[PDB]
């Protein structure tokens, strides 16, 4: 139904803007910064799965 589908589109767009700002950075694999981006991306995928599964 329409509400879920519109949320899921907003989640995809949030994730996409986050990937783009991460893509412009040149940072190391154990930077607090890298660790923080991974953790946000993961939390964001998990939340989008949960909306799908409600």
């Amino acid at each position: 139904g329409k509400w879920r589908e519109q949320l899921g589109q907003k989640f995809e767009e949030i994730r996409w803007l986050i990937e783009e700002v991460r893509h412009r950075l040149k940072i190391t694999e154990n930077s607090f910064e890298q660790i923080t981006f991974m953790q946000a991306l993961q939390l964001l995928l998990e939340v989008e799965q949960e909306i799908r599964t409600f």
